[PDB]
């Protein structure tokens, strides 16, 4: 059955304590649980929030950027992991869906992805990014179509890009082909957030929580190590966060440049309706000439086939 | 291979519910109930039965028309969805084949379809209408040539067209190709309908089942705003409930105008046969210098390719 | 192959002399020469502007929108007419390219088409709206992959699309795999054109020509009979005519709003290799999971194979 | 059809004229005349040999790194050129196997590619890199598997990787599953070509032909700004050119370090039998439990189908 | 379906121009005119005819082994080639079944294989053995359950082992599950034992055709280097050749040992129902508790998905 | 979670007391208490270290081998046995990871299996050669994915190879996707192992503990049967043993040749992050069209099913 319901969304524009997973896991903690009593049914949390936007691979050379990989790896967030618990647990706590964007590690590489978590706790699914920005190439390998997820839940048909992916025509119908009506789009801050995630709300018919994060001090003092690369990375520009309806029009208000706060909105689905009229480019709006093949096999480098543990011969069963 | 029964037909003439598709199944499954009690093992229903034609599009501007839309997309019918379960239901219960047509919503967007039920109550197929009419284009989306199915099945090889579509030659010679025998003629009792169904019985040599929707007062205080309204809405004309032989001659009575009823036939596919005696235009009366392309494939704007349910991590195995 | 010319384009805004086509052609011609004589090697022109976009078909029912569609109708442009004959004069004369949108008859169909002249005055190509948005459904039908074209020119790589197609990711895509680089953005000026046509050049990485044209008063004594439709009418809103860059921001002034005039603007084709290197949807920034069929082949009603005319067998010879 | 002829190959460790690539052009055609004197029939070049290897890609952050990438991009070999046009008609000239690495232009984005051509001066085939190393990710994007041809020919069976690809154990097994017999090992000049280009000499049973480039004191004032990152660039180390037999021993003279010659081996394919004896790792020396799947299907982000060309109205033709 | 023809069988017991394909290949054609001529529509050939057995792997260490390596390794039987194209012509002109044992060479490796040609000429498949005996895995691969062929023809159910493949019992339960009925018994001396091919035939119910190779003094010559091994390889035992009923008893003669000859017989495959009474261990005469996974899978190190064609762009396209 | 213990490891370069399984484990219970006593956590041993590698299967033909593989098999290791008791008593009196190479016997046949024991003496793997080398073919069986074990455990990711599986590209992938960190390369000391395991340990991002044995005058006048035999033999060229880090550069000294001693090396496992930043196969820097089949499931040629244990009526319960 094709529900439209009403809720509360929040919108979080913070700054992590850069590059420490723990205190940016306690950080995203205590986020939530300001919107959730604030009435939020969703919180959104800016791009690589856990543990924070590699800001380093902009300013140097990738000898540069190797110094600083070591230290986001070692903090990078694996499934199971200790934050997946911690973030599972604010969840299930405040009765609330979380999209948090982290750096993801499945072996020995490092992966940009949402996860996504429910009221009960679950963590119902990630998408990986499909492609890196220019820098990012240095830091995170690419996502598959098997991990372009649309949940189909009770506050709306969920899903949600990262940054640039906005900017990719593809993808936008790969989340316009499963009907995604609430859409969360994670920014870092640098990059141009308005017109993208604008024209996203417009062409998807989608109320999209545009998320961003801000810089701190401690990151300017940990990344530049020059008085150049201090001035370069001062250049830099701010973000926004804000809530758009599927007509493009902001329903909540900015939260003031480079502070940190959370923006609230009544999202009501049945609005998608209204513009589903004019347009739906994955329906109607479309014509035969032109398609698209969305491939969502699993990808893996190596596929495990009858996968097995290993059983150990105990000393005493030795001896 | 190559049967020609005889059963006994049922074209239904009446209005739904206007906009409440609860409503519309039960009288649906109550027509059904009434024509298979009488004795026929086919039952069919005007265009956009379920929950009713959209008339507020062609008497007022679009921005008008989206309002009434908003409640036609709340309310049109789903696959999978307790409408075709009851449908279904029906079907199986009274033993008849029933072609009934409907809003149909795949996606965000939606489709007139003629959904056919068999009597063991399977959904057999579904014909979406190949291109909406004047004002209609507003409403529904373009068909495929993927879904112009004609059943094979033990009351003949069934088949059905909705209002204009049997004005474009194309879909008659769809049809024909198919080695069409017994036709279901929707319509939604507005547009001439005469001519173009006995037009269709002759170059088809099929018997055809017209049907035809009436107007009432609760669709006319709904979806009437003004005077300037009503009275030009009081002035559309009625449809026609008949059924007619290969030759294009009524076999049946014509139900009385603006008023409930069913109409009843003894068709008899064996005598399609004296009249591809006379002509075929997909068989023996062609000419080598005309040809058409039908093309069956799929065409959906984004193809689902190895779709693949992903795991979900529950909070008890991440706790 | 492989330039990077410079130049300088002219977006203009104005509109028509409504449903008229004489003086809407000659309208255009003078619009052309003045853009060229302020040195405009490329001149563009609001969507439909040869006669006039059906603002009719938004401001009634489909009865009262048949009445206007007559006029429409018989001012529809003609390949070939005398309309063609104009325009392409006047790009021969003035030695520039030209991109002019117009009603485009074929045979009893009309078609909403923008039609390209080079400086020579050769009518280079067309491409048709692939779909009619709203009410402009009941007017023209729809285009199809043979009609997309990218002109390799003395001045880029150019093309273009009208209205909500850059709100179609299909058609973005379609129209960045040809590696387009100059882009005319032709929109009617009721819908929103800020926020897509700068989607547009940021994800295209294209320089892009937003046109526009205006509400005239002889439009309305036309086409608002009553007080209700005049009041309906006096509501929209109007549109924008600017200059964009490959990064999404503008590079000429915004035409004043309501107001007969041209932008324009320094085009160097070379800045689109800055943001080639940040994205290309179809190049280095993509995903082998997602991939677009483009279709290209003409898809007609009928195809007129092997064609031929009539031996007419004169009085003379007769007798 | 099995053939193990005998032949003379050429190794070139050269420099190009650094982002110029008439003057790289000129130069490629100097050094096949060269090689070609000297009795080879194979002559290799180094990665990226057209129109240099983008260094400053790693001496910089990726802003200093975007206008290198301007002119790398005016400077890239587009399929067909000038540059293809002059190397094919020196490998007909000189009637030999060309082996030259390039910056390739398909479309909007470049690719590093290895282009064969063979006696008869055609454009046997060519190879993009499959994955981009720490940096050039930024330049480059990924190839695909339709894209590792080997060839027979009149010389053995010839194919190619660049650089790290020869640290990617897929890329071995896809090269050992179609029975190269001779390689072409292309290598910049700053990672370490040697322990690679043995163990793919080993593992695949195949001759090598490594071929290195060398720093220039031109590429230098070109691309170092400042001192320190002069001084940065100063320290990377230089690569070698050798040639090796089956058994990962060089059968060659290595060329003088940081100095412009060829090396020249004796090959004799038949080398290769005595080495299939012992392993073989896509025939007998094979586990059923690992196998690999090698997908040689084009992936192009947009495939064409039924492509068309866009006929002119010329103006002769409209007046 | 099931038919049970009579027909007369030929086992051929000759040794080939050892490590000569052609030949060998002319030999072998010999042979086959020569029993085809006799009346033989079954002809079949000792194991490792084409070139010949590798006798120089058991009578030295593996390093001698491999300089005869490298010869048999130039004259294996690759598919196409010449060899099969003159072993099919000859089974076409003679109009009889060829089972006729060589070296396959496929990609980089050998394999052990029977090939299998009806009266036509065609190639009905291939056998590759399974695993190669103590010092044949120097020389051969590993064959695959997909390879193990039982060919329904007009002379009943066909199939064949090689030495000590008969003394694996999951072969001949994989020979028994798909009803075998005429059984090519092809050994090359030095390991024939009557017990092995007798016990097939008792085992499987078929008619068992053993064919056994002889020494030649060509190959003494060419193998054996010194006296020692001279001496060593004149112990070598002599194969023998005749034909087995679906009893084990001969219902031929034997072939007077190391000399050339062709045994005859007639196979009456209705005499297998006599045995099939008696025991058939694949179908009644089986228990539940024992059972046998049969996995006909291929099983290549590579699986080629969308395998494609190279494309040239030829020299004059070039010009 | 993930770990990057630092530790000392201790690579053997020893020879056993050929053919004699009681003294060889007596030496290794002596070289892992001189190992450990040293600081080493981890032991790594030649390959066929128990009871010693089969040279005699290089120097002779097959039924020379046969009377040496009589004592061999007479001599191999047990699953239980006293040797593995040993070796766990040794591995857990020293607190010390261990592996050690040795022929398994399993049934009826012999293996070339890694023995890992845990500080606990806990036997908690075990990993066969997945392929036997030249005339190692005649010594053991084959291996299978269900034996190819990384270990997690408080050291790092453990894992080892074979000799020539080194040179096997889907064996690499197979570790590279459990993730291993430190790794044993176990060689006999006749093949080439430096550049090998140099690559391995470059493709892997592994540190690599090679590890190989020496000759003894006791092995030469074992198998030396003969002056020509003694003379061949003494040409077999030695191996090496040392550490190599993740970057393919030595972490030790190399153990002079032909002599006994153990190599040490401090393994800080967090340097493998330095090195999965710009390359990891089996995470980012892989391709979509290449793809690795692992399958890990048990390959018994039999597979018991509910194993039983038989009961006996003792005389006394008879009588």
């Amino acid at each position: 059955t094709s529900i439209y319901p009403k809720f509360r969304a929040a919108a979080v524009q913070a700054a992590p304590i850069y590059l420490n997973l723990e205190a940016s896991v306690e950080k995203s903690c205590e986020l939530i649980d300001e919107a959730a009593s604030n009435g939020a049914k969703l919180v959104a949390f800016p791009e690589a929030f856990l543990p924070g936007y590699p800001w380093f691979a902009f300013i140097g050379h990738p000898e540069y950027t190797r110094k600083f990989y070591h230290e986001l790896y070692k903090n990078a967030v694996e499934i199971p992991s200790l934050a997946i618990q911690k973030i599972s647990e604010a969840a299930k706590r405040n009765e609330t869906y979380v999209c948090i964007s982290c750096s993801e590690k499945d072996g020995g590489s490092l992966y940009l992805a949402q996860l996504w978590f429910n009221p009960n706790g679950d963590l119902i699914g990630k998408h990986r990014k499909m492609r890196a920005s220019v820098a990012e190439r240095l830091i995170w390998g690419d996502g598959s179509g098997s991990m372009m997820p649309v949940f189909q839940t009770r506050i709306g048909n969920l899903g949600g890009l990262m940054c640039w992916e906005h900017q990719v025509p593809l993808d936008l119908m790969a989340m316009n082909a499963q009907n995604e009506q609430v859409h969360v789009a994670s920014w870092p801050g640098y990059f141009d957030d308005e017109i993208s995630s604008r024209y996203y709300a417009i062409a998807t018919q989608t109320f999209v929580l545009m998320t961003s994060s801000i810089y701190t001090e401690e990151m300017k003092e940990m990344i530049c190590l020059t008085q150049e690369q201090r001035d370069y990375f001062e250049t830099f520009k701010s973000g926004h966060t804000c809530i758009y309806g599927p007509d493009g029009e902001p329903i909540s208000d900015m939260v003031p440049a480079e502070t940190e706060g959370i923006a609230y909105a009544e999202i009501d689905v049945e609005r998608v309706i209204d513009y589903k009229y004019y347009i739906d480019p994955a329906g109607h709006y479309s014509n035969q000439s032109l398609s698209m093949n969305f491939n969502q096999q699993p990808t893996p480098v190596v596929k495990h086939l009858n996968h097995q543990k290993n059983e150990v011969f105990t000393y005493e069963d030795i001896q």
